[PDB]
């Protein structure tokens, strides 16, 4: 069931913004780890005396990576009279988020028709305001509310090239990766209640909840036409092996961003790529399952996937679940950073044509048992 | 003259420590850009709740690179329990450091015969004590006193692998990258004064100044075989081009560390591979010399380089100088970071040779004139 109950018109993910410490090393890291090149830039070099950010694309997928600058550079300005480019940066919050929860999403921004009404008829409804609608060059609107922890929802409107102030990257500083990952799928929250945060957000935004002891209880909220998918995780206690979102909220200092999945094109060709650059500088992957989950495949899904394509799957170390309208490929990486608390998903999804419908065989849940049973299997 | 004046057996430079906010994603980028390989943790995975420190490798170059966790999940410690592995680190100190500098050197280590002795004399003769000598599993000793800025000179001394409570890294993590770096040759600080600055180390440490308007003033001070190195440099002011001293005392707040010179022993093979990785993820280097620069090399050094080495240093942008003792092969990379504070020098000495004794060739002071000298006939 889809009610279609958004309460304003919402059209994409339009991108991710990390807070860092140090904008030009992690920029580089995930540039070169997930093949996405440098597309935008706004910092010094821009008059930008606030605050440095870089734009990295692949496809449609927008990562941005802000870090302050020292607050004497800009001591003198007022906001009137700022040289900042996304004008709800402030140099204390950034900080505070970072020493609180480390490197991590601060922005998951969404491309709405009008960000001043999506702003005005959110908080109406509930949402805790963060930013009010700024419009940027006559040009850009962008507003934010609080989604949970210290991420907000920002919502981004354009009138007819990322934002005004940024500038296109140099192309020999441009150089054009590609690993094949092509957009944001969904965006996952942790909290230590799911029922609240569920209700808060689904309070202020209209998106419904989407149809679906390993330690959490999930539920997603989606928009109308399914596209903007917002998983949210609560912990469950007691349950003898630790719950991971547990641990997330303790080194995490509380609720926040848990895992960003990232569409690929050709989940094969991303892994081989990403594999490849693991140990020089890219991104690691979680232990692959036992080759008795890949025994297993072949009942499970032996009608979508040839032996060599399960074959190939059992290579890259890559999980298999369905649902009953598709199939879903998937697969994790290790922690972003230094704290176990943000990680990524790569994956890939094949049926539900129509174009492919959202959320098409789900988020992998199934792999909890599935995994569990194949490390039992293989313990023989 | 080397009167050879040090207060204390000095050895060689021992490692150089970042401090950052996430040690993860810088430690992963300089890797992967100086081709350093991955060679001992700790961290949450080691039992240290405190920080999460990485080194990395090539030669004998050791990079550092510490964050801090929450302070949280070592709330219950105290210095007698901690878990922290550098005895020295300190949550608030970093955090602090890391806002008001951004990205950078927090510690200069030099490795002594006795840590204990080292800190005492400096200390003894006007040292100001940072952290006081703790003595490591019966093992390894350490111990710093305030070098310029926020820059601590640490002094290390072993017994008879990196520290005690580090663990050698899982070698499934530990790809050999090796671009041809070995050793750290000097390291630079930019204070607002020079003469205070100099009056102050030479005075604790016994170091001696070693034989020598682009906006600086600088001098060498050096142990007594005259194989650590430690420049420094103060702005001259109004000058009509701003001192990039100035500069980078203003982005900085105020005296760190400028750069770090890194001896390849082969500079142009680190050149090919670094220059080969700019725009995925690794360095940047400065602007290269227009081709008068390298007209004039002839004159110049042609009796030290054949034309094919001159040209070689002219595809890759390598800048020479020269003393009345040996020559310097040399070029800077831009920023390491956000802020236009510190950088890299790479570096290779040729001649000389009794071993190759320290600091021949010099520091490339003579590359000021002769850079604008060939930009000026370049513009012809
Ligand atoms: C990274 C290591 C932990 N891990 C271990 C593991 O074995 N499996 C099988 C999964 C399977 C699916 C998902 C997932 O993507 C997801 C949910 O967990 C809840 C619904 C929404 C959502 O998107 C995750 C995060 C993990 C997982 O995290
Ligand atoms: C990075 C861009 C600015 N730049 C521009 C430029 O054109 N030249 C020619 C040099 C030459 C030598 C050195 C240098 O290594 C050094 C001293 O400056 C003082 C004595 C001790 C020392 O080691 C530096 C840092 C630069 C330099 O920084
Ligand atoms: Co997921
Ligand atoms: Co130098």
């Amino acid at each position: 069931k889809n009610p279609k109950s958004d309460k304003f018109k919402v059209k994409r993910f339009h991108h991710i913004e990390f807070w860092c410490g140090d904008a030009t090393n992690v920029a580089r890291r995930f540039s070169w780890g997930l093949g996405m090149r440098f597309s935008a830039k706004s910092d010094l070099s821009t008059g930008n005396m606030v605050h440095a950010s870089y734009l990295l694309t692949s496809g449609d997928l927008r990562f941005l990576f802000t870090a302050p600058y020292s607050p004497s550079l800009s001591a003198g300005e007022i906001k009137p009279t700022t040289t900042a480019s996304i004008p709800s940066f402030d140099h204390g919050s950034c900080r505070s988020f970072f020493s609180s929860h480390g490197l991590g999403v601060r922005a998951v921004a969404i491309e709405v028709e009008d960000a001043e009404s999506a702003f005005s008829i959110s908080v109406a409804n509930g949402a805790i305001p963060s930013s009010p609608p700024i419009v940027l060059n006559e040009a850009v609107t962008i507003a934010e509310v609080k989604l949970y922890g210290d991420v907000v929802l920002r919502y981004v409107s354009y009138k007819a090239e990322f934002l005004p102030g940024f500038e296109r990257v140099e192309d020999a500083s441009s150089f054009p990766l590609d690993y094949g990952i092509r957009r944001l799928d969904h965006a996952v929250g942790n909290v230590p209640e799911l029922g609240p945060a569920l209700t808060y957000v689904a309070g202020f935004t209209g998106f419904h909840q989407f149809a679906e002891e390993s330690g959490l209880n999930s539920a997603v909220l989606a928009s109308n036409d399914e596209m903007v998918l917002l998983p949210i995780n609560e912990p469950v206690h007691g349950t003898k092996r630790k719950s991971q979102i547990q641990t997330y909220l303790e080194h995490n200092e509380g609720a926040g961003l848990q895992h960003l999945a990232l569409m690929s094109e050709d989940i094969f060709r991303t892994l081989r790529e990403m594999r490849k650059r693991s140990s020089i500088g890219g991104f690691d992957f979680m232990p692959s399952p036992p080759p008795t989950y890949y025994q297993n495949l072949k009942k499970r899904v032996g009608d979508v996937l040839s032996d060599d394509q399960i074959k190939e799957c059992e290579e890259l170390g890559i999980l298999v679940d369905r649902d009953d309208q598709g199939t879903l490929l998937q697969i994790f990486t290790k922690p972003l950073g230094d704290r176990p608390t943000i990680f990524i998903e790569i994956i890939q999804r094949v049926g539900c044509m129509m174009y492919q419908s959202g959320g098409c065989g789900g988020f992998g849940k199934g792999n909890f048992s599935e995994l569990f049973k194949s490390i039992e299997e293989y313990e023989k």
